């Protein structure tokens, strides 16, 4: 239990979010990763804190911050794209992190597109999910955290 | 097309929600319906607009409440509550709001309960859904609604 | 056991269809519910019958229109609309209705659309169902009712 | 918490129960709506108490009513009729009512009747469900909430 | 595209439908198949039209009547009768009928009988769909053609 | 049919029963078997009535008592516990008791429980079936079995 | 109702029989079709009867054979083969045979093998059905066959 | 490998069997067990055998039984009635009956029953199957042993 | 087995193939069926062999054609069109071509398309499967015949 | 809770396995029954206790048994065979064993065999599960016991 | 939109492909990778292109591979090996090679095997997919690039 | 086939097990990653083997590590983790080791978990599978490759 003064908040996207951006704008819009990265750290400096924005492909990668954001961060704002509808670990990781606040944050509305989309293993974890919001999620969810953490 | 200046974003609650506050905390938390309309107000007269706010028990008359946003609202933030789990009819209604903004929100998380609210017939229109983000998912809908009227 | 000279025609409509010929119009059509009526009265009137046409929201309320069905009519055409997915309460209503004649009619052909629209609770009972004929389904119905109250 | 001496039992019928005993005897038997409040007015002076019947084709309605019983009753028997296969709204209701001692009655064994009827989503939160022992049925479970509420 | 006065609707029959009236009559009634194409033969009369009657017991002859259609006919009415549950084979004959109206005929209520018939591969393609309206449900058909036809 | 005058009603138990009041007293309560022969013995003897109450561990055992029931009791209450979701061979040992009434009792609520116990054999072919009742629901066996075989 | 006297039984086999014993013997032995029609001749001679065995590898042609054994003989034994598994127009011309005797045959035990051989429609209107007792197994077919025409 | 001349053919009967001939004849006929035993007798006499009728409502002791089958008979006919459905002990049982012939029989068409019905975990093993040829099919049975033992 | 040198590949194709490139180009391109036999021609003569290409709409006839290849033919190329979906006589018909090889073709890519049509019998049996290549998955099967007979 | 040196183990042995090294060796191994019983009471008079081995075909005989362990034993090793895929009644038995020791055994990999013996009734209570590893699990399974009951 | 000319083919190869040649032969042949290699060098030889061949047991290292072949490559030949089955993240990586072809290669017939592998994600996005083909896949693969690259 | 004197048993850990002894002790128990090692050094020291223990995070890790188990190790005991539930990958690479003897190993008893975790990939493939003995379980692994390696 760390508070937004003591630890920064911990983004993680998941694989082929590098290219956010560059293409299926009309599903995941014209903004680049840096973009959000930027959203974010605005939105948390709005409550004092700070942000540590990673990206990865391997999911195995994922789980190895999760480890991490255990014991160096306040709180998990994670879209783990892809992941989110195959990965049990990402899920067991994110059950270790005992106390810590998870929001789920997902740019495009998944419920309304393929079947296998409509699931996601993280949220049965997480404290709260968000969907279709654009970009505009992942500052919902850092204002989650600051809320949850405080 | 009304912008959040000419018209109010209309907040729609369903069936069992007048009762928030006063039973089962742990899940809905202990503010009441009346402590969410103020929360809404605010987060809307920041960006210069006003609510309608409004809790039925009653399917048809929340779809009676949506046709009338069609013509007289910028947006409708719902949480249709247990309509979300069966109600075609409201989903219909929604559909007939061609260009509306909708968002969808959900003070737990669904998705940790049972299997039966899972699924949602209103997230296939939708705009946006958050779940499991408190009352605290309303303002986000709000702010939402906001960014899409603008 | 009342014949088309003794007794209306009860035409119902479900929910949403009130906005009939204002949106979806692919789907619907640009006839209104009032060019609906007007063709039903006309078919109607060719066998030397006449109509009672209704549209709800409610699904209670359709319960209720038919008991009075029951007593007063001759036979029922009904387009249940979206509670033709969800309603065993409608079903329960017109299987009180033991020997009275009744047509399910859709505008749309549902068995084409979401897989959700594919059943219908209405059609267990109904002597008849027509469906993506557009708004001429309705004449078909009151037609039928006409040969088998005959 | 009140007991059969400080408040009523109220009994709820959901739709179509209005008919009782004027179609599908087979099934419902003969007897009426105005018979069964006899038969429970009945059993519940034998334990010093009062009932409050009603009876609503509306889902709505019966929530408001479950809302009221929380405050002012002993117990609910509650017969959904068509509603328990579909609602989750009433489910829900029901809930609420905290310590309130619920009993499930069905007037037909719906276990052999269609296979939508096999499910009900009041028996979840039913303290005792009672199904096919007729009319005779409610007076177990006026038995049974003043055994409970005792 | 013909008109109905360029071109004959094409009725086609599919398996067991040769023996109408002679078998299952509370089913299938008493009318023969003769009877059928005498209804037809009259009902397109009454718009200025003509028909072509076929049955086949053959599920290649139906698709290669369907073919045939396609160059010569102003329109499908179609009951395939048991095939209506099984050939992918005449569900994409009808589906190189572009722009060609196509209306599925059913003298039963099929959503009453056994599940395998509740479903038809043909209702994805036409236009719209009769079923549980007798014989009458042929004329139905003819009158839709030449609505769409004309 | 014998009358409750001339034949006991024959209350079976199945297994693990033997063992009720000393093992998850908060499902079956703190009663033995031994406190609801008792009971039994006295709801009947109010009807002018007697019983024939046994358990046992072995389906076939519960089936032959079946058999013998049908020659000797005027009804039977069946608690067949975890045979009641797997024993097609006591629902047909039921079946060859053409006319006589019967009861199924679960003292637990089934249906808030294991999906695997939602599902009993025995409820297709018992007039009644009452359950979550606590060992009441034995008495509401046996008063439904007095007024059927009145 | 002819008798085994007046009229012959009807045998049919459907597709790829005409090559039995010449492929996948372990399956369906090493007996040609012609052994097979021997084994019938010399079984219904015994009953006083005679055969008239047919093989095709076309649905409708099995479908107008049914039909003409409906006019002109005792029984059917069928083995519709590969059609058994997904032929409705078979099921529906065998249950225009009312009173007719109909006894299905496979050869092989269908049971043992892929899933999709596991269902029958023939099944649900056969008299009997007689499966993985060999070529032998059309012997108990005629045999069945003669005792029901008697 | 026992012929039927050094061994007798045990021919098994499950549970409520002992009531053959005195319920549901309709379903399971007239002829009462004893009539069978003495069909059997006939039937295996005729190829210079015996039989060895048993029946028995315990799972258990048809295990035992069939155990020793493996010793001391030439081949099984069984009915295995409501365990069809239900028993894996009987299957594998029946597994270790390595290279004896075992032919399952059912007086009913299960195929026309419930769905629970349809299935039968003997058939896995059985080498034929025989369904709906009433009593006939225990002579069917000894029949096709006869020719496998031979 | 035959060789390229000795026997013709036999190319079948299925129902409605016969209107290729004539409709729904951008799934089936514009070539015609003559111009996949012609590709098929040159692909099999560059390896010294030659083609024997047939359509038909009529499952059986393809059945008899099949049986035709058993005897004449060096291998199959087969695109079943909608009989891949709904075909075990085709499967069973194939089976019994011991040792010949069988390539499976599809134009489109059938996994894109709907869901009945991603399930095909003959893939069981096809020693390869080839969809999406467009008409050119027609010279991939002749090339792999080649490299098998080969 | 009694310990390895106040009362035995108890050895449980479902239907079958009397034959256990007489059959379906490359399944079951070709030790006996006898033994595993010798390896059994090695295992556990190396930690200083005995054990009680038994063997039934008879469901409810195991639950007999069951019964007696919780009075007279330290923990149960339990092999249910068939028994395992069917017999809700010996779960309920073992839940009755509240703070005993209970591991399942299978001798076999039972998740490599036919998809009905994938699930256990048994998993849901047994504190550990073994299987495939032989005879050698039954070891294992007394280990277990041992390193819990200490 | 590079063409052969100006970029090579990337041919991808997912986990345990660099075993290839070295274990079940008779699922996947004895040629090794670096066989495979040498036959997609060759194929694109002749139409006067380039490969750049590359395997891997990781996901993540194929979304990577997958990126950079948007920008560098005319093309993408795929075998993802178990992936297929599980990578939701390797179709998402393809779903941003906007315009690119791809065809999707498997060794085995993947159909003819257990039932985990009938799906690939993979199939949802690839131009085509060729299956059980052996090796010779690959070149069909490289071949269908260069005439849609073309 | 290395012996256990020849080669070290491996030991793969999947993911999150890094964290053993520090979160859900009441699932995964309070010892540590270290002190599981030290167990199965001591195991395999009894029987003159040594291990080779190894955890990771990333499934194409695990893979690799196999591939190098089939060339240099006597066996392998895994604990494949959350990858147990997913990874067809870990499966096809163990199905490489032909004739290497594997034992899955789980600590808790995943059958009475979640419905995801019920099912796991390896234990096709696996000699031996050892759930819910807590970290004895790889003690039993080991010794079970000692058994087997022997
Ligand atoms: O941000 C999203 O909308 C998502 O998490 C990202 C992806 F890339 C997809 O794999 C998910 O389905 C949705
Ligand atoms: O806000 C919610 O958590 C919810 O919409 C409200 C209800 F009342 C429930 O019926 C939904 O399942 C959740
Ligand atoms: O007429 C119709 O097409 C329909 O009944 C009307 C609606 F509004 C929908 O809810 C139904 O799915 C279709
Ligand atoms: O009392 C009953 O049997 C029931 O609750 C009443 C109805 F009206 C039906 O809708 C229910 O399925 C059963
Ligand atoms: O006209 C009909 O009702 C039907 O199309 C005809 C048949 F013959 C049956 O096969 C169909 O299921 C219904
Ligand atoms: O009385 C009961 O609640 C029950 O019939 C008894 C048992 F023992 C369980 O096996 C049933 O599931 C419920
Ligand atoms: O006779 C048989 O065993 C069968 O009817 C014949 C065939 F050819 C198969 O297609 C059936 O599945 C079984
Ligand atoms: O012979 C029979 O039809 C049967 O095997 C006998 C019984 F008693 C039933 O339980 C089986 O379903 C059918
Ligand atoms: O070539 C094809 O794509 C196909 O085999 C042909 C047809 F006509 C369709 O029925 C198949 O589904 C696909
Ligand atoms: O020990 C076994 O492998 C088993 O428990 C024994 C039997 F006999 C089978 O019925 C089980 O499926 C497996
Ligand atoms: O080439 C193949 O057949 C495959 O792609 C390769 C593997 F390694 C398997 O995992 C796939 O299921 C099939
Ligand atoms: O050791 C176990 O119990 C487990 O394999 C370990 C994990 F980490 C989970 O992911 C598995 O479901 C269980």
């Amino acid at each position: 239990p760390r508070s937004l003064a003591n630890a920064p908040i911990m983004i993680l996207n998941g694989p082929n979010l590098n290219l956010l951006g560059q293409r299926q704008p009309e599903i995941y819009g014209s903004d680049t990763l840096a973009d959000v990265e930027a959203l974010c750290v605005k939105a948390a400096a709005a409550h004092g804190g700070t942000v540590d924005f990673r990206q990865s492909n391997h999911e195995g990668e994922l789980v190895d911050w999760i480890h991490e954001a255990r014991l160096n961060h306040c709180g998990i704002v994670i879209n783990p794209a892809a992941y989110s509808h195959t990965s049990v670990a990402i899920l067991d990781a994110l059950n270790t992190c005992d106390g810590l606040p998870v929001v789920e944050v997902h740019i495009s509305n998944i419920h309304q597109r393929e079947p296998f989309r409509h699931h996601s293993y993280v949220s049965q974890r997480a404290d709260g999910v968000v969907a279709g919001c654009g970009v505009q999620g992942y500052v919902f969810g850092v204002e989650r955290i600051a809320a949850l953490a405080g």
